């Protein structure tokens, strides 16, 4: 249909032979590399060498919260939104560099961030991180692909379109997003109350859930043996609930029960599968239409209030501006915004100034359970284990590694604490969730945890000679392995710890020194910029869902090699600063000091060392 | 600086400008017809910070510290108390514009005024001379903190569609706004930089939940304007090998929801301002003043 | 000279009566408020309501160290680069909001900074601070001048 209308317009506007101007390739799903290769060969056969590569194919994603996010969906959206970009760029670049010109443009969106300023976008972390990956890819390949090839990205804001279509930035049926928002809020409050109860109450998860079987909020409210968290939840459900809706009188339904059971199971908590089979079903309507209408208008009003000009641009305007931009020749590696003027909180990154944490937070480290994960960074992990055990009275530390060799090396480097029983080792491989599960089951639930990448940074070339076959250049499989090891691993660890009642989680980007090559620096910058958005999104999301966990990012990567140490003194200074930064981002905050403002500050922040 | 090693000509920029001007759904953005430049940046917006090192705190003992301001009576009171009573400062000088402000600050801390530790000078619009007398008859300063004199006006920024805009902020009032909120900081910074200061804390105007929308707009204007000046002067001082550390401490937040709502959070913000200015005013020992540490500690602006 | 070359190009490209399409108001120094008002009244008399205000006039500045910069140069730079923008915005806004359409475009510079990211530019603090002030003025007046008038 689209081809027919395009060729009809082309014939109308005076052009000749519209049949050779537009071709179609249906059945080309971007999620498969083979289909991408078929598209490349077919377009090469049809029109020869291709100059412009407009990569726009992108889906909304899993449309679920991080702690509600299956791993396979995360992988699928990563392939769809980020990996295929480099796949097509790798397939096409040699020809454009052969002809001496070329242009690739990624169709991003506003809702993922910018230079030194991240933008949270809750329930949609995968979309945001893939978006930041696209921007980072363009920004870092600008220098290498020059001067023959230009690279740029376009990040339009909310643009009016079909309510059933779009990548989730715009509604759309306010009713469905509204009901899912309320269901998610109910599940989040109930899960948070259960976790808070299990944190300090001696009753196991089974007995705590047993109080929820009658599905009677009143029975929970005046129950004297009920935890303060659940009684307060009952009081809040009475205060904010609607008597006309059974939810003000009933705790949950079948779908919420199943989702809660999934959360509990993935969190390392033991519960039978049939525990929610005998739950009473609340009579309809579980939610009244007044509430859904009210908060649907609330969401719509917020989205509209984001706009300075009180009106949303249309698709044609964005396309017109995009083609006008494509006429510019002297731009490469920038982000174009055809629409802007938006109200949203930002989380600036690139912070490098910091001191030492408060002594009260340091005292919290005593007697806690701390896990450290990594393969490559043996010296840093050794120093951190020494710092937690010997200097702040940590009880036990678990070193989680990918292979037996890493476990043996870490054991030998710290044999004195291994034989003392204060440094223990587990092997994770690609089932890191299982390693975390055994660690929790056989040693207890964690407190603060720091995660570092397993694999090093590859040194394969990113650009080849013009008259070459690009045999040794970074391949698509290599990029997939890169994103799996450096991005998927952090996501998996963060999800597992978040469902496992962590106190704080510090993500470590790959380290860079003056000894690293230019390609390593480019890949490290890509990873850091991509991970910034994920960290900001998860921090804001956890802050909003009333989670205790403080998730932060620490940067061992610096943008320029002139910023890296040149003497051993500066190297040990950076080591000590890394220790101080992790201390800042891992030291638990006392529950009395955990206010709204302080909790807002200490989540989603990234510090560059 | 260039990725492409080619500088586009004026005609290309004009072409891009004419093409971009036809867009009908953009306002308040920053459009760059060209880019791809390798230049060092100083990101702003820091908010997560703590207490400085005790060694830097010990440097504050026995130093000469000046405080300047008119509108922040409570803030200046709290900070003067913090430097004098808690960290062994010999004397503090309050540089003010009006006799009324000098009398007010004298009454708020009369106990220190009679003790000879809090002493007041009147500056008006010749603050350079006031600082000159202060240096001449007390000695040269150490760390100094400067705050704006005048408050934020509440004249309208835009009037109704069928209104004459007679009461809207005009050219003159904008001129005094720029003079008081921008030129004053420049003058104080230049005077201290040429007077061998130890550190310089520039204070942005304050806003609370009681502030009006126009006050928020002018506060954001002043913040964004002063960010560039502070960053440039800090980097320039770092390259010119000056001892002085010039930093910015920020009392404003971008939206109403970010500001506190209760007195508890208000005194929390007060003590947070105190710790932030302690961070940006604690002198670093000359032995620890390395290249990297000096690079970090100049040109940085943090938000309270 | 520029007007003559422009009208020659317009006559070449097929337009008619080029003399009524390109006027000049020279001798107007941006550093004087009275000259700004004179420019405004001249443009209003010549063509009536003005839709586009392209504020490009801007000088390099004092061209010195901050520690070698007289205050008078600081004031001159602020008046030429920052104050004049709001002056012309004030004088031209009433017509644009009366007719329901308008656009003002201010010529900033990359070396002045960005949101949440500053850029040092030595010897030239005045230029950078004024340029970032122009950017801030646009970004903050976008809300109040809308939806009738655009600012960028």
């Amino acid at each position: 249909q689209m081809q027919a209308m395009i060729q009809s317009e082309l014939a109308e506007v005076g052009y000749t032979d519209v049949e050779d101007r537009v071709h179609i390739a249906p059945g080309c799903d971007v999620s498969s590399e083979a289909q991408l290769a078929d598209l490349v060969e077919r377009t090469l056969s049809a029109f020869g060498t291709v100059d412009y590569l407009i990569n726009n194919a992108g889906i909304a994603g899993v449309e679920e919260m991080v702690i509600d996010m299956p791993v396979e969906g995360w992988r699928h959206t990563l392939f769809a939104n980020l990996i295929s970009n480099y796949s097509l760029m790798r397939k096409l670049a040699p020809l454009m560099k052969k002809q001496g010109s070329g242009y690739i443009l990624n169709v991003s969106s506003y809702f993922g961030g910018e230079k030194d300023a991240a933008i949270p976008y809750p329930n949609r972390a995968d979309y945001a991180v893939s978006k930041a990956g696209q921007r980072a890819m363009a920004e870092v390949f600008a220098r290498f692909l020059g001067p023959e090839i230009q690279i740029n990205a376009i990040a339009p804001g909310p643009v009016e379109g079909d309510r059933l279509r779009g990548t989730g930035e715009r509604p759309g049926l306010f009713a469905r997003r509204a009901r899912l928002i309320l269901e998610n809020k109910r599940l989040n409050e109930l899960h948070a109350a259960l976790i808070a109860a299990a944190r300090t109450d001696e009753r196991s998860m089974h007995e705590l859930v047993e109080l929820l079987l009658p599905n009677d909020v009143a029975a929970l409210e005046q129950n004297p043996a009920a935890p303060t968290a659940l009684r307060e939840l009952a009081r809040r459900f009475r205060s904010e609930g609607d008597p006309a809706a059974s939810s003000s009188s009933a705790l949950l339904n079948r779908s919420i029960a199943a989702k809660l059971l999934a959360r509990l199971h993935n969190g390392g908590y033991v519960l039978p599968a049939d525990i929610f089979a005998n739950l009473p079903n609340p009579p309809d309507p579980f939610f009244t239409r007044a509430q859904i209408d009210r908060e649907a208008r609330k969401v719509r009003d917020g989205i509209m209030g984001m706009l300075y000009l009180q009106r949303m641009p249309t698709e044609f305007d964005v396309a017109m501006a995009t083609v006008y931009y494509l006429a510019d020749r002297n731009v490469s590696g920038e982000t174009f915004h055809p629409s802007g003027g938006l109200r949203y909180e930002r989380t600036p990154t690139g912070g490098e100034l910091f001191g030492l944490p408060s002594p009260e937070r340091l005292a919290e480290l005593v007697g806690s359970t701390v896990y450290l994960i990594g393969e490559h960074l043996t010296e840093h992990l050794n120093l951190l284990a020494r710092a937690y055990l010997e200097r702040y009275g940590a009880r036990q530390v678990v070193m989680i590694v990918e292979t037996e060799t890493g476990a043996e090396t870490m054991r030998r480097l710290l044999h004195d604490h291994v034989e003392a029983g204060r440094l223990m080792t587990i092997v994770a491989g690609d089932q890191i969730e299982a390693a975390i599960d055994q660690a929790i089951t056989r040693y207890g639930r964690p407190g603060p945890v720091v995660c570092t990448p397993f694999r090093p940074l590859p040194t394969v070339p990113l650009v080849g000679r013009k008259d070459s076959d690009w045999s040794t250049v970074l391949s698509e499989a290599e990029f997939a392995e890169l994103c799996e090891h450096q991005l998927t691993h952090h996501f998996r660890v963060a999800r597992k710890i978040a469902l496992s009642d962590g106190a704080s989680l510090a993500l470590v980007t790959p380290e860079t020194t003056a000894t690293s090559t230019t390609e390593q620096f480019a890949l490290a910058n890509f990873i850091k910029t991509t991970l910034h958005a994920f960290t900001a999104t998860i921090g804001v999301e956890s802050e909003r869902t009333a989670q205790r966990i403080l998730i932060n990012q620490v940067d061992l990567t610096r943008r320029a090699r002139a910023e890296e140490p040149r003497d051993p003194h500066e190297r040990q200074q950076e080591l000590e600063r890394f220790i101080e930064a992790v201390l800042l981002v891992t030291a638990p905050l006392p529950p009395e000091a955990d206010t709204r403002y302080a909790g807002r500050i200490h989540r989603g922040r990234a510090i560059t060392v």
